[PDB]
């Protein structure tokens, strides 16, 4: 059995946040969103881990970056071009990059472009338009007893942090809101904002981990979504056998969202959000006219219901679990 | 007077041809249409230049990059992203990038990611979808007497070109679609197709870029193609002055159309077929509460029917140039 493609999606990088906290100072060296050096450096680190992987131990890529081979797609924002460019930079590091005349770098020290392009911002592939995705969360789970359950339980804390930390806290979605802030607060080791114990800030960042995660627990939200990723990449790796495509690897540069759904939607949804730089991928494995599937994700494979003890199952199985998923939505 | 911003176009770099001559046996070390090599070279040293100009002569920019200073679009192919790749290799170079921690580079050799976005392939923003371009053609170019003229005139060659090459040479669109490839072969010193003299090359390559020009010496099919890029441009510069972007530039890479029909939109059609990294600059300067705006081509300025013997206007003027010209079609 050879590896003959791997569709993949990563998360982006450490960045900034989106929101601010009122009653903080923090400054972040960057634009509020955009990925940090720090961020930078976590995907071209996950390009090498991904070189060593599938360039020298599956050999289904070569040292060289072959024209064609890899299609790379991003949503719509600088964090997640950013973050491809960097992984990229990763897999195929300077020193590997074309050369012209007599050995003469094409670009100084060997780098090697590989092209990316974007979806628009409007696109809902890769992550749902902001309002979009609130509209699907206010729907479907916002009003879900599980989200009830847990708000009653976190409520009384409420007052305390909305006066604490300026911003309104009224709900789990207040708490996600802030506990970004404190999420890269702590990753760039910055104060807590003044009167917000540690306790206190490691409960709302738990929460923050919790209510990401809760929201694809549904397979239906999941579905809503993420089904037009989750359906893209299987047709992908179809694509690999069928002859209509050439790709060694297509790569999806997305968002916590991004994983979150697409795994919700095979019915493995995620028990905590995506940190920076995690990543799944759909490996498609060849062994005479017998095709197999595995589910990498985060460095550990995933075991699908049709999967057997060896966490695999044919590509034919694959696809049946998928067509069952879209009748069932 | 200071520079305060730029917005810039490019043509990609050297590439492949799209098409094959039918008798020859060319091989491209990479495939149709794709940037060679020398094409990411050349985008590179064109990005070197950039920084010696913009940012060591002009100091519009710093030495290293600022997140969310420069906008960059590129349309949605390989070539015009990597070629904006390259470029951003050569205006942000190694060295230069961000580090973390101990002055430790985020990315090896201190890489400088820039976030390039694309547009969809549909998009008529900086090319025109290619059957949509052909149907421009037919309608407005082909039929024109300046067209039908140097047809009559090349006419007496096309038998003779057709049964050589073996492609169908019966009108001067084919004799530019073969053109491009006699371009790419000489570009990268391959020998002549059997039975074409180097006459005959000449000749067709000759014709291939009057025709190419030609096409856009009409303002009205160049406003066509390009009167949203051009007035997209020049609100750039107004966004630059209103508060608007804090952008220090503004960024398309593109194609030889791109460049041939801003020009051309501009009432300042080019006279030859823009060649690989040909670029375009607008360029806005200001004095206290007065500013004004240079055109650059190819390292030279440009005089619009507005501008006065230094090649300048006020953007004033150049905003009633523009706003004349779109009343105009």
């Amino acid at each position: 059995s050879k590896l003959i493609f791997v569709s993949m999606i990563t998360r982006h990088g450490d960045r900034a946040p989106f929101a601010n906290i009122e009653n903080a100072n923090y400054s972040w060296g960057t634009e509020l969103s955009e990925l940090t050096p720090i961020g930078m450096n976590q995907e071209y680190n996950l390009g090498l881990q991904l070189r060593k992987r599938y360039i020298d131990k599956f050999g289904l890529l070569p040292e060289h970056y072959v024209d064609q081979s890899i299609y790379v797609l991003s949503s719509h924002t600088n964090r997640t071009v950013v973050s491809a460019q960097s992984l990229l930079m990763g897999l195929y590091p300077a020193g590997t990059g074309p050369l012209i005349g007599d050995g003469d770098p094409a670009i100084k020290d060997r780098f090697q472009p590989i092209p990316i392009m974007t979806l628009s911002a409007d696109s809902r592939l890769i992550q749902f338009p902001y309002e979009q995705y609130l509209a699907v969360l206010k729907k479907y789970v916002y009003n879900s007893p599980e989200w009830q359950n847990k708000t009653k339980e976190a409520a009384p804390n409420f007052a305390k942090w909305q006066q604490i930390l300026g911003n309104r806290i009224s709900g789990l979605n207040d708490v996600i809101t802030v506990g970004d802030v404190l999420i890269v607060a702590q990753a760039h080791g910055k104060p807590l904002p003044k009167g917000l114990s540690q306790e206190d800030a490691d409960q709302i960042i738990a929460l923050t981990d919790w209510g990401l995660a809760q929201q694809f627990k549904s397979q239906k939200v999941s579905y809503i979504m993420g089904g037009k990723l989750t359906n893209r990449m299987i047709e992908d790796l179809n694509n690999a056998v069928n002859g209509k495509s050439k790709y060694k690897m297509t790569y999806y540069s997305g968002h916590d969202l991004t994983l979150l759904e697409v795994m919700g939607t095979l019915g493995v949804p995620l028990d905590t959000a995506p940190g920076y730089a995690s990543n799944l991928e759909m490996e498609l494995y060849k062994d005479g006219d017998i095709y197999t599937v595995k589910l990498r994700y985060n460095g550990k494979y995933v075991k699908l219901p049709i999967m057997d003890k060896n966490n695999s199952c044919s590509l034919d199985a694959l696809n049946k679990y998928m067509q069952s998923i879209n009748e069932k939505f």
